[PDB]
């Protein structure tokens, strides 16, 4: 597989691609765009570290 996910600084979001550009809501919860899931600065970023 190849997902991303949003480190929120600290939370944990699923990531919106096709709403990447902006915020976005799929799975049946908010998913965040792309950058603004993972490209954002650290802590902040792409998760799903299994």
């Amino acid at each position: 597989m190849g997902n991303q996910q949003c480190n929120w600084y600290g939370t944990l979001y699923p990531l919106c691609v096709t709403t990447t550009n902006g915020w976005g809501w799929e799975d049946q919860r908010s998913c965040i765009a792309r950058s603004t899931c993972a490209a954002q600065p650290a802590p902040f970023g792409i998760v799903g570290s299994g």
